């Protein structure tokens, strides 16, 4: 049932930037739907954020 | 051919350390095998690694 | 007219876990006032929040 | 005797890319001299590193 796959393009809704594709997932009990999102500015730099924070982009 | 599973613990084996169960999985070109751990001291904070970096603990 | 100094001991009031000592300061437009703090429990690893995230303990 | 001072543009020099301006400090024992970074491409998101890390550019 999850939102992103890999490679969707993504950012961050507000607050702190980050956009860029989805390179993974984590689930804990605090993020039950989280993603790793690679920048597509900053190669190789990857942040994790829960699906509420992102949304899909072209 | 993943060398950790979920639920795995995991620690850092060098410079600044990190403890606590695996709870997810990335992959970039730089880390073509990257897992997020969670923390077992602070509840909720995950950081994500090289496979390299980490190792299975009892 | 900094909220914390350094070497305070400090912990994240929610979501996601932190504490141990104030170790630096950062300031941006989203964070006009924030600090660095070295886990007491995985030496050398820093996390950044803004004073807001933070309160000072005993 | 501080490497970069605020406002310096700086770059990581190898693997995970970052760039952008200084816009803090922290010390610990394992990086006695670092710097909070502040990204050119997604404002508001900070790293820190290890003074040895980065580079200042033009
Ligand atoms: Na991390
Ligand atoms: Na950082």
């Amino acid at each position: 049932n999850a939102t992103f796959g890999m490679g969707d393009r993504v950012r961050k809704k507000s607050g702190a930037a980050w956009q860029g594709q989805i390179v993974g997932w984590y689930c804990t009990n605090l993020t039950p739907e989280g993603y790793a999102v690679e920048s597509e500015a900053h190669p190789g730099s990857v942040h994790i954020y829960p699906v509420a924070a992102l949304e899909r982009i072209n």
